[PDB]
DNA sequence: TAGCACGCTGTGTATATAATAGCTATGGAACGTTCGCCGATGTGTGTTGTACATACATAAAAATATCATAGCACAA
């Protein structure tokens, strides 16, 4: 990829002495890059990963090039331990792993072999924008080699402590512009709307005596999302698309997830039947409307589904709701000549929770993306299957929030 | 006059020779029937001691957000 080749001109400028933070996309290569300057160097090079998917596609790009069994490329891991060798190598290891305090299984003593015998020369760390924790800083402050490497995709969080990562690891050096990226590869286009539902009198009075995270469950709640939720699934069942429904909160996500009827995916949830919903998201074409939480979207990204819905939402963490819907749609790639993206935020006029949404969107536009607002699409009228459409399914669901909020 | 005893009559017995008719024991082959003592040495289990792989509540980390309280500032 061009813009690849834009930053290893970089490393090929000064060859000694470097230290930067490279911003790509995730559906870009930047594995690749990392492959490329293994090769310019040919030294110990480890990787800080946080989940062991990551590894096992490093260790994927490692037989892209060559080697891995041999003792040379080596992988520390909670599960087991490989050699390694002078001179070369290719290693992947986990911040909790490297980081700790006393915990021990009988293999920090492993780590410190490979710190300790001094085989390095070259740092990777993936996901520079988690590193604004302790634990990094301890991490870089057990690490000392000739050549950093920073691999992330975003950098936006109000902590106001990424501008730090300019001498911790080094400044950015080359960030590429999605826009002129989306015009080299289709990595679907982005539509930023947000859905401006009415609010009823009730749910308005009951949300205004409420407040903290309890008036979330009365922002969330409201009959106009369901009935408009209802007209958008169906909108997008009807234009052959498949759903995929965001939701930071758990307990609406259940709710939604019920009354609509479609497969969920939270916390505390077998592995299994995360797989198997995963299976049928992917095969059977009757389940086109999944239901995933922040666990959902952290641990996988399905290039599937054009149709992206926001529900629930968390104060201040709208940078990192923008990081995950641009995981979304950076993951879906394949060049296609329409491809359009729709990303739809279901919010009630007169809430505290749409001036945070707005925020959002002011990070969606200090990435390009367009963005647009959208009252009420006209046909949602016609849909005599909406729920909570009549005053009374409207006093029940009232009187089921009034009771949610006693439970709480 | 009938059993008993005596004399008389018929039969089997052994033998060569052939005629030349049916009659039959024999060995083989095939189908249907009830039935099936103390000492020394060596094995043989079963609950269970030992043991391994996955589940799950914990520990912890890590990542973060929001009310309360002390201090400083402002008002009835």
């Amino acid at each position: 990829r061009p813009y690849q080749e834009k930053s290893l001109s970089k490393m090929f400028g000064n060859g000694r002495a470097r230290s930067g933070i490279i911003v790509l996309p995730c559906g870009a290569g930047k594995t690749l890059v990392g492959i490329t300057a293994a090769c310019t160097i040919k030294k110990s090079v480890i990787v800080l990963c946080t989940s062991s998917v990551s590894v096992m596609q490093w260790r994927q790009q490692f037989l892209x090039x060559x080697x891995x069994x041999x003792x040379x490329x080596x992988x520390x891991x909670x599960x087991x331990x490989x050699x390694x060798x002078x001179x070369x190598x290719l290693v992947v290891s986990t911040y909790s792993m490297v980081a700790n305090x006393x915990x021990x299984x009988x293999x920090x003593x492993x780590x410190x072999x490979x710190x300790x015998x001094x085989x390095w020369g070259f740092i990777i760390l993936d996901e520079v924008h988690v590193v604004p924790a302790a634990m990094f800083r301890r991490v870089v402050s057990t690490i000392a080699a000739h050549a950093k490497l920073g691999l992330t995709a975003t950098l936006v969080r109000e902590d106001d402590k990424i501008g730090d990562l300019n001498f911790l690891i080094g400044p950015k050096l080359y960030e590429a512009n999605w826009m002129e990226l989306s015009q080299k590869g289709h990595i679907a286009n982005v539509q930023c709307a947000e859905v401006w539902c009415p609010m009823t009198a009730e749910f308005y009075q009951e949300y205004l005596r409420e407040t903290a995270r309890k008036r979330m469950l009365l922002y969330i709640m409201n009959p106009t999302k369901f009935q408009a939720c209802q007209f958008l699934i169906q909108y997008h069942e009807r234009r052959g698309d498949k759903i995929i429904v965001f939701s930071d909160n758990v307990y609406a996500l259940q709710e939604y997830a019920l009354k609509m009827g479609k497969p969920f995916i939270y916390g505390s949830t077998p592995q299994q039947e995360r797989m198997n919903i995963l299976q049928n998201f992917q095969y059977n074409d009757q389940i086109n409307t999944i239901f995933l939480s922040k666990v959902g979207d952290t641990s996988i990204d399905l290039p599937e589904a054009t149709c992206l819905i926001q529900i629930s939402s968390h104060y201040g963490s709208r940078r990192q709701e923008a990081q995950r819907l641009g995981r979304i749609l950076r993951a879906k790639r394949r060049n296609d000549e329409g491809f359009n993206a729709f990303f739809y935020s279901l919010v009630s006029k007169d809430t505290q929770e749409m001036y945070y949404s707005t925020k959002r969107q002011a990070f969606l536009v200090d990435q390009g993306y367009a963005f647009k607002v959208i009252t009420h699409l006209h046909g949602m009228e016609n849909i005599p299957n909406l729920a909570y459409a009549s005053p009374r399914e409207r006093r029940e669901l009232l009187q089921e929030v009034l009771l949610k909020n006693e439970e709480a």
